[PDB]
Order: C-alpha cells, then structure tokens, then sequence
C-alpha cells in the first residue's frame, strides 16, 4: 500500500540535554503495530530523569523501579526501529511525536548518526508532525498547559514511552486535526 500511515514515536532519555543525552527507551505505534525497546545508556541517568521515568541503572542492569528490564544493543535497537518503519506499518509512514522538533528528533537524529543509520532512517520516513506545536495552535487561547501528561489527563481522563505513544495516538484521534493544521506542524527529517 502507498497510503499514508501515522507512526507515533517517543523516547525516554538520560536527561534533558538534546546534544548529549542517550536514549533509554524507544517506542512507536502505528495503528495496532507496536515497537518498543529499552537500551542500556552509555552515560549516567540523571536523578531527575529517574524520578520521572522510574528508570535507573544498577551496574550493567537497566531497572524500571524494582524490576530489571531487558535491553537491546543500540545498533540492533535502532535497526529494529528502521525495519519497523520499512516493513511493519502497511503503508508509507509519517512520524508523529510530541515536542519532536525541539527534543525527540534532534536526539534520535544524533544517535542514528553515531551508528551510521541516519540516511537509511531518512529513506523510510521523510517528515515528522510535532503535536506539541500543533496542540498549541489547536488550543491556543484555550489551554494553559501542553505537556503530554496534562493533555492525557484533560482529554482522556487518565513516563513509559510504550504507554505514551498509545495515549498520543488516542489524543490525536480525539483532536482529529485537519490536514491544513497538520501541515503547519510538519517538518522534514
């Protein structure tokens, strides 16, 4: 199929510096198809990042609160996401991410480049929709806050990237953004 598929994606990271932080969780959903992997970071997870996500490192073991989680090496994790975009969405994907222009895409772009995978990635998706700036337009003089947890509480009445891509996809469905609005918040990868 040559029809468009939306791929909602999200990261959990070691901190807030987009030029430095590593990825600890990489997740995506497209319709019913789900991709989600944990990665063992190559740098320290900040105390603040651990407070928000529950993720911390015990030696070589990534932990989510009291429980170890299984990690995938960076090379394989990133290749898996590329293969998902190439083979698993049953259409031609466009990415969608909250605060993706200023945060998630700069981070993912940098990490992809470290592993020599950026150009292959850009060959399976060309564009990304930023639902942060989109929601700010759609609710410009209406909402006071636009963080995804606030929006999920407000619109769905309910920080794990696998849960968060699912609720972002549901938010997007509730909002039903027009293509003219979406185009205002689409950028090229």
């Amino acid at each position: 199929s040559e029809e468009e598929t939306l791929v909602f994606f999200d990261l959990e990271t070691t901190g807030l510096d987009t030029s430095r932080c590593d990825i600890v969780q990489l997740s995506a959903i497209s319709g019913a198809q789900v991709f989600s992997v944990y990665l063992l970071p190559r740098c320290c997870i900040t105390e603040g990042a651990s407070q928000v996500t529950g993720l911390w490192v015990d030696g070589s073991t990534l932990m989510l609160r009291e429980r170890p989680v299984q990690t995938v090496p960076h090379q394989q994790a990133l290749t898996g996401f590329i293969r998902f975009l190439q083979n698993q969405t049953f259409g031609r994907p466009i990415l969608v991410g909250h605060n993706s222009r200023r945060f998630d895409w700069p981070i993912l772009r940098r990490v992809l480049e470290e592993f020599g995978l950026l150009q292959e990635f850009r060959s399976c998706a060309s564009e990304c929709v930023d639902t942060l700036s989109l929601s700010r337009e759609m609710f410009r003089n209406a909402l006071q806050k636009f963080s995804q947890p606030f929006l999920v509480q407000h619109f769905l009445q309910q920080h794990d990237a696998s849960e968060d891509v699912r609720t972002l996809q549901e938010l997007y469905r509730v909002w039903r953004p027009s293509l003219e609005l979406r185009d205002n918040h689409t950028f090229r990868l």
